[PDB]
């Protein structure tokens, strides 16, 4: 299956509430239709995914809401082994050389130039429709 190398039983950490039933766990439930949707502005707030174990990750796929509140245009992504010290591994924030994402609901892929040993990912929304984060799926690949 195409997702054989996506870690199972990822856990999430979000401290600022959800909209309706769109809970943080729905960003990593393997269902492209279900989503996390923040209750309020997610700008500069960390959405953390704990893979439970360190893996050498080769790429990320992110899937956001299509054309509505929470569709992400720009974000920074950080990685950590210990959950304290994070290093930036991706940015399409203003000033970077990477274009903002279209709000088209299609998979956004980040292919790492070399695999990175990581346990935790932190996603920091920098620009999004309505300032929310609405993330249908986050998939790191071993
Ligand atoms: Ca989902
Ligand atoms: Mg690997």
């Amino acid at each position: 299956d195409p997702y054989r190398n996506v870690p199972k039983d990822m856990k999430t950490e979000w401290k600022w509430g959800q909209y309706s039933s769109d809970e943080p766990s729905k960003a990593v439930d393997g269902d492209d239709s279900s989503q996390f949707h923040s209750q309020d502005s997610a700008i500069d707030k960390p959405f953390i995914i704990d893979m439970q174990k360190a893996y050498t990750i080769e790429k990320l796929e992110l899937l956001f809401r299509k054309n509505g509140n929470g569709s992400v245009k720009r974000a920074e992504i950080y990685s950590s082994l210990d959950g304290v010290t994070y290093e930036k591994v991706f940015s399409n924030a203003e000033g970077s050389d990477i274009a903002p994402w279209a709000t088209d609901g299609e998979v956004k892929t980040i292919n790492f130039n070399k695999p990175i040993k990581v346990r935790y990912f932190k996603i920091v929304t920098k620009e999004s429709i309505g300032n929310f984060l609405a993330m249908r799926e986050f998939r790191p690949y071993k």
